[PDB]
């Protein structure tokens, strides 16, 4: 607080209470569990796909004992959406997609579902919801490169992830948003640790490390769901898969999520205007489809291949990635 830095490009948390939007029915019960969910399409014709998804998840997983708790969750989600920037990719639509994705993967894994506690389900849902809150549409490396105050505040790996986590807790701390206020001090602590773990592990830098760790877990026999640390690890793997898994939901849906390149193009341009070195691979490439291939082979496919070995019933995402790769490979 003594060193002189430039103003941050990340916006401070907005604690203001904002009227929640109308939660239009966004599909069937089977539809919400379906990996084929098209988040952009829904956002297309409803007031808020994030708030509609959030409420359907809370109701499907029996989150509330009283209408009071339910109202706080509704106000919370509304305020979380009020804290997502209008980015091409890292926006409230991405958050909704990850929330529904997490909800979809978890409920597709019978054993994990048969063992998850109601508190772990709330924590997983809340984490998916807030995992990218206040994201500025610029990477952790860019924040460091421009010496953004948030890089100095949150030291070590995952600058943004740490910020998303703290922000989610500041919001949850607002009385009208605190749907967990009736929780015991011990339960709330378990809640925070779970949430902190889930969001922290969305940090892309941990990829090599996590794939290796989960591969070792697989060799030892996979997840023992009667063990809470194991359920935490499992949730962590599924949340992550959901976060980077839009391209596994189907060819047509994958096409809609190529907006990530728009954020890349923007950062590349931002860097040029600042006179900084341009991030490799961020400027628009000659062929979008073919540049996607090494990224799917390196990050996405391995993730869903491992996920399929740890939860043998979850096969759809991997087959879709393959169909997608084949299409990109054929492209001229
Ligand atoms: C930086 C070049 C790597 C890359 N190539 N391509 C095609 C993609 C791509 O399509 N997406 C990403 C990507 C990169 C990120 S990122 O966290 O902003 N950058 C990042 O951390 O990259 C890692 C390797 C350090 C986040 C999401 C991404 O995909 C959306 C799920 N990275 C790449
Ligand atoms: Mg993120
Ligand atoms: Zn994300």
């Amino acid at each position: 607080s003594t060193r002189r830095l430039p103003p941050s490009i990340v916006q401070d948390t907005i604690l203001a209470v904002v009227p929640p939007k109308s939660c239009a029915a966004i599909g069937t019960d089977v539809d919400l569990r379906d990996w084929g969910f098209d988040t952009f399409e829904v956002a297309s014709r409803v007031p808020s796909v994030l708030q509609s998804v959030a409420m359907h998840v809370a109701l499907a997983w029996d989150f509330f004992a009283s209408q009071e708790e339910a109202q706080k969750w509704a106000f919370l989600v509304a305020a979380v959406e009020n804290n997502y920037r209008p980015n091409p990719y890292h926006n409230a639509i991405h958050a909704a997609d990850v929330l529904q994705g997490t909800f979809s993967l978890v409920s597709a894994a019978k054993p994990l579902m048969e063992h998850l506690t109601p508190l772990e389900c709330k924590a997983a849902a809340f984490a998916a919801l807030t995992h990218d809150v206040c994201h500025p549409g610029r990477t952790n490396a860019f924040l460091a490169a421009v010496q953004d105050p948030v890089s100095f505040k949150f030291s070590g790996k995952g600058t943004l992830e740490q910020l998303h986590t703290a922000t989610a807790f500041e919001l949850l701390n607002v009385t009208e948003f605190d749907f967990t206020s009736s929780m015991d001090n011990a339960s709330f602590l378990e809640f925070k640790n779970i949430v902190s773990h889930l969001i922290g592990h969305t940090d892309m830098s941990l990829h090599s490390e996590t794939v290796a760790k989960h591969g070792a877990k697989l060799s030892a026999g996979g997840f023992d769901c009667t063990c809470k640390e194991d359920r935490l690890e499992a949730l962590s793997l599924l949340l992550h898969a959901a976060d980077i898994g839009a391209s596994s939901r189907g060819v047509a849906i994958a096409r809609k999520w190529l907006v990530i390149l728009q954020e890349f193009a923007d950062q590349a341009e931002d860097e040029r205007r600042r006179g900084l070195p341009v991030t490799p691979g961020f400027e628009t490439p000659s062929s979008v489809e073919k540049s996607q291939i090494p990224f799917l082979d390196f990050f996405v496919i391995p993730t869903f291949d491992l996920l399929h070995q740890l939860f043998p019933s979850i096969e759809e995402p991997l087959h879709n990635l393959r169909k997608l790769r084949e299409l990109y490979a054929a492209k001229a």
